[PDB]
């Protein structure tokens, strides 16, 4: 009993995770095989990051203008190439940690874990979700650049984000590993807003389900709806449109709890036209989207990695 | 910016994770030097769990009857006893990726991490406080005891909790990594309860003080309080009493965001009066108490 917001263990990730300088700045790297990954902004001094030409920053560094430390261990950078937002450190070691990976690039709703790090040293792990409007909710202090989200699927390390920015309204801009940003920001000091933002419904639908599991089932009704009357209502109130695909997915915990997904979704209407009288589910009085229908059922059921 | 429930990095106690069976029984174990601790019930058959005499148990045990794996690789047990409600197993083997620790008792109150494992294997890691009730409001499942809570200021581990049982309201009991309860409870499956649980104060007083340093302050007034009177209206919601200690461990965050402990206390005061009003605090809608004091300042 019990549902936590749980991230991966983290230890497969703090393997990699150095610290990179160029000149006096400081921020994370993620050494995997013999490449170091970090944002390609590290090249950047304050004035170069207002409108910056990094195909003509990087070419005025050497190798040794970057200094590559894994632990207290000095890195050999024997190579340097950037890809879209990345920048890439060939370095002289292959990194004997480096666990069994893939880089992957996540759609909005899917959830990861996020290994915060400072000056190459992990100090917390965090789970969030990638927004709709493709930003992360991420609690990250100046030298957290380079930080990285990951997921665990077997015993294969998925990474999928890389931190970069913080926008003016405090929640956080980043890349996949192949330095493609999410979302329509661009690595620069300049002007740049998240868009208005949505509820990740079939998460809200997961997360229902978590709580029928954990003996919580005020909420449900006799009722069920169409997907169009769902949608119809969703719209209204800044959920996402919850497609078949999402029905389909959230089968195994309708069949478990035995309320089909559009009988859920007549709870969650509900929810959303009444609130919630005064009540809580799962401790908390706010519906949560950051736990997806794969989330719930890991938890529920206690895989390991 | 952003305010999250943040876990230490878990790999430090990943390395430490291993799989104690004793009979038909099979729980985690925390393999540090050269000795795995787990609970003592891993002894236990189901005809023992209502009344165990674990010295009379043990006795009957040898070394050979632990089975410890350590990934894939079986521990040679070498001796065993046992601590108050932990056991003990001396392995023939120190745990390479040992890494710098210690055991801590905390408080109720205070915070920590907990790696969740199953059968040796970490499932995951989140972050939990300890009741005012001594009891945690964990993510555990059949097959989770062994699991441990731990802190890691700096690069120095300190273990604070080993999980035990659930109560039937679904929270956590467990121990400290001496052995010792937290709480009134004993490993026995006989009818226990957990007392009326109440919120942490200081903690709820701290998060607000993030919530500040973040940038809100739509739940700032121009009111104060006394310790007395806001003690006498906070018990009225089933908060924890705030003691003149929790005052002064407020100090720095206070001086910080240049908002007084009891002028923060008014603010809560009033939060408990009105609710929130279809505003959110740091994302919540409700007010948050497994942040402390110091958690604040580390994040923030
Ligand atoms: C200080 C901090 C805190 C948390 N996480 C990260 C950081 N660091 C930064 O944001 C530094 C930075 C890098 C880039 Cl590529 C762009 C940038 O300005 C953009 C952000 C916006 O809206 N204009 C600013
Ligand atoms: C099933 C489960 C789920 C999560 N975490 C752990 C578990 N396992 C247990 O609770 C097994 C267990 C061990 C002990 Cl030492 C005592 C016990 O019964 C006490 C609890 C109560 O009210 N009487 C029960
Ligand atoms: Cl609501």
């Amino acid at each position: 009993s019990g549902f936590r917001k749980m991230a991966f263990p983290s230890g497969k990730v703090e393997g990699c995770m150095v610290q990179v300088t160029c000149g006096t700045t400081t921020l994370n790297g993620l050494w995997l095989d013999d490449v170091v990954y970090c944002p390609r902004h590290v090249i950047c001094t304050s004035e170069d990051m207002l409108n910056p030409n990094y195909e003509d920053l990087l070419i005025r560094k050497s190798n040794h203008n970057f200094l590559v430390q894994a632990g207290n261990v000095q890195l050999r950078v024997i190579g340097h190439s950037m890809q879209n937002c990345v920048l890439k450190l060939k370095v002289d070691t292959a990194n004997p940690k480096t666990p069994k990976y893939k880089f992957v690039r996540i759609q909005p709703g899917q959830t990861f874990s996020v290994l915060a790090c400072y000056n190459g040293s992990p100090s917390g792990v965090y789970q969030c979700a990638m927004r709709p409007n493709f930003t992360i909710k991420g609690s990250f202090l100046n030298g957290s650049c380079g930080s990285v989200g990951f997921n665990i699927d077997y015993d294969c390390v998925s990474f999928c984000y890389m931190h970069h920015m913080e926008l003016p309204t405090g929640v956080h801009a980043g890349t996949d590993l192949e330095g493609n940003f999410y979302g329509p920001f661009v690595d620069r000091q300049t002007a740049q807003a998240a868009g208005t933002d949505t509820t990740i419904t079939v998460n809200v639908l997961a997360w229902l389900y978590a709580a029928v599991i954990n003996g919580d089932r005020w909420f449900l009704n006799r009722f069920t709806t169409t997907l169009n009357d769902f949608n119809l209502v969703a719209m209204k109130y800044n959920y996402e449109p919850l497609t078949q695909d999402h029905v389909d997915i959230l089968g195994p915990l309708s069949a478990q709890t035995g309320i089909a997904v559009l009988d859920m979704c007549a709870s969650l209407k509900e929810l959303l036209q009444n609130g919630m009288n005064g009540r809580t589910i799962l401790g908390s009085a706010l519906l949560e989207d950051e736990f997806t229908p794969f989330d719930v059922v890991r938890q529920c059921s206690g895989v390991t990695f």
